[PDB]
């Protein structure tokens, strides 16, 4: 459960830099740094806060793409019938908490556009609040609620990059292709190089570098193409996989739960946050989450298009519902990508509603 | 094991094809000539895209050298307790007399002048792939003098460039690139043995020093001088990391390097400029600077009783190697590279011809005249 702690110190000093005479101000103007990159003709004009979050959420989701292939063909999504209860229960947590947000936000068209910011499930931080009991908890639930985290994260990122997304430009995608190309003749051929398959990837996250959302995607297509096979008791993707995960749980997470949970508490009071943006978010985590989980997992078991995983009780079912309300780190990159160009408050009060529905999630699924 | 110095000459050959034949010309030329601007906040660094190139690339060739060193310097061939001073008595007269006879010919001439130490470097890659090509039984001691007597050329061309002849760095630049060489000392005292951490950290230092060529190739060096070689449970960090890092750079990073910065356009070239006084020198150095001067004071200190002398030597073995140090090739192309900058472009031109002309010849000679012994 360590890779929990680490990220909410991360967390607590940035909303302390945040919040702080002295801190407060380097911190923000940091942040707002501009970085403008011309290669001749070509002109990439990001924020620092774009520049660094675009390459942690590339190798953080470098890692769910080898976590993704290892669980489509080696754990619970590996049948069509195992993986019936992950995916039921994850479109249930994604669409009642989409529904409460929109219920509180249709009437806005700037703020119905992050519908999707109470739909993501932070992973470390749920596994830590799991693992922080999990002496004796079933093995069942940790390889469950991960599996159940991640398709809601990566289809809302797929969604997102594919409707919401601005288009890229003719030339971006043609080496997109043709990258991705290679990634496949690389592992039609067989070649276990994984450094090879991250050259490659590096090609396609520079071609997309333009669209956030898309370089974050080029993480998830390069883990998907690393080869999972066992010749000579030897595996790429198991080898990376293991690589990356000390530096994801204790560098990535920790660094982008610091340059992007620290907001100013200064003038925040109650009938602001039950204003319709961070309220939609707060009853999207808080209340949304358990709810679509709960309710189709108990329409699969009675409507016989189930499963149940093994000492499950169903009451552990919703219990993990409420656990999955911990939107955190994802559901601010989510708000991120919803609310860049727009107003700068937008961005601040869903990282509120974040966090509060978020803390009450945790605390509330504590006790359970 | 040749493999990586036929990769080198086939990148070489493309590169100079892209820039002779017109329909290629153009887009080489324009290419490696394309302005980068980095501006973070009023921060701003401009550099032409090769430049960009050879600062990222001879940063990771650099710190498989940082490693090499310091494992013969520490259990190794040339190692420390002053026992093989053979290489390093030999290595003086690998700079000493290659330089005096380049700046034979340029001393009139200001401006070229600062190209005394082009002569001096020596391709460790191609050397020894011209050796791996006759490899069957040759003395094993020869490679790894050959090794250990190019790097010292090479790294003492690059310290005196970076302690003479390159610009100045910020104090913001020199702060961060003293604090970040304290916290890798923190990481070699406290034992740390992971190899990403100390890349990570090197990372800040190569960034802090990027707008110096000879700065950011020395960061690659001092990473792999204070990544911990031990022993422990029959695993070693430095030699983990050299093995992974060993193949990249004989197939990726070297050709790369080759193809970015051997290619010369050739049209007009006669025979009365290659005779001009900058090739020349860089060809007389070589050619001979190199086999008269590494020979010579192996002569000079063998019988002043100073010297050493390896298992299986003939001492005539040793004069196959100094025409072979005449390999200048990608090494003498970098010193190049920042010795003309900032200078009419025409210069690191001609000195590119006097290079590979050098070299050709030296590589030829060094082959015909060692398959004889
Ligand atoms: C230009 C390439 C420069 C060479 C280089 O950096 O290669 C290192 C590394 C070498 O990988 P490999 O030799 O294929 O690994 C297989 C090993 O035999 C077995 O791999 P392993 O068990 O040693 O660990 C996996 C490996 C490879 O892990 C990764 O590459 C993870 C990178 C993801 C984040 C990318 C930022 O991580 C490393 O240990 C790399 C060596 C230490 C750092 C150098 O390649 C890369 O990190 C990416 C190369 C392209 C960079 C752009
Ligand atoms: C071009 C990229 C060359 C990368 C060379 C990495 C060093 C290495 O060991 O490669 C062996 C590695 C093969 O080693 P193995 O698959 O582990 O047997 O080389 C490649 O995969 C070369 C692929 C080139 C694709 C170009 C498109
Ligand atoms: C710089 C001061 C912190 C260094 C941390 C460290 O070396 O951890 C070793 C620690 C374990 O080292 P080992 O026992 O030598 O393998 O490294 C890890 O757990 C993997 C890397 C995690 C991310 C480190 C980020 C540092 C900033």
């Amino acid at each position: 459960a360590s890779g929990g702690i680490i990220l909410i110190i991360a967390a607590a000093l940035a909303m302390l830099m945040a919040n702080m005479g002295a801190t407060s101000g380097w911190y923000h103007d940091f942040l707002e740094t501009p970085v403008q990159l011309r290669v001749g003709a070509l002109e990439i004009n990001k924020n620092m806060l774009l520049w660094i979050n675009d390459a942690l959420m590339a190798v953080f989701f470098l890692l769910i793409g080898l976590e993704v292939k290892r669980e489509l063909m080696q754990g619970s999504l590996a049948s069509l019938r195992q993986a019936a209860f992950p995916v039921i229960a994850a479109i249930g947590g994604m669409i009642v908490p989409a529904l409460l947000y929109l219920a509180f936000n249709y009437s806005d068209p700037v703020t119905r556009e992050g519908w999707a910011i109470p739909a993501a499930t932070d992973i470390a931080f749920a596994l830590g609040v799991l693992a922080l009991l999990g002496s004796r908890v079933p093995l069942a639930l940790k390889i469950f609620l991960m599996a159940l985290a991640i398709i809601d994260d990566l289809g809302a990122i797929v969604i997102i990059a594919l409707f919401y997304t601005s288009d890229l430009s003719i030339v971006s995608l043609g080496v997109a292709a043709f990258a991705i190309a290679v990634l496949a003749l690389l592992n039609l051929c067989g070649v276990r190089r994984t450094g090879v398959y991250i050259l490659v990837g590096a090609v396609l996250w520079t071609a997309v570098l333009k669209s956030g959302v898309h370089a974050t995607l080029a993480g998830v297509i390069v883990g998907f193409f690393i080869p999972l096979k066992e010749k000579h008791g030897r595996s790429p993707a198991k080898r990376l996989e293991h690589v990356l995960h000390p530096w994801v749980a204790y560098l990535i997470l920790p660094l982008f739960a610091f340059a992007n949970a620290g907001v100013s508490l200064q003038g925040v009071t109650i009938d602001g946050l039950t204003s319709m943006l961070p309220l939609g978010i707060i009853a999207g985590l808080l209340i949304g989450k358990p709810l679509g989980i709960s309710l189709f997992c108990w329409l699969a078991l009675r409507f016989k298009l189930a499963h149940l995983p093994q000492g499950t009780t169903y009451q552990q079912i919703m219990a993990v519902g409420i656990l999955c309300g911990i939107g955190f780190t994802m559901s601010i990159f989510i708000a991120s990508l919803a609310f860049g160009n727009v107003d700068p408050e937008l961005i601040n009060w869903a990282k509120l509603g974040i966090l509060i529905g978020s803390l009450l999630s945790a605390v509330v699924g504590y006790s359970w």
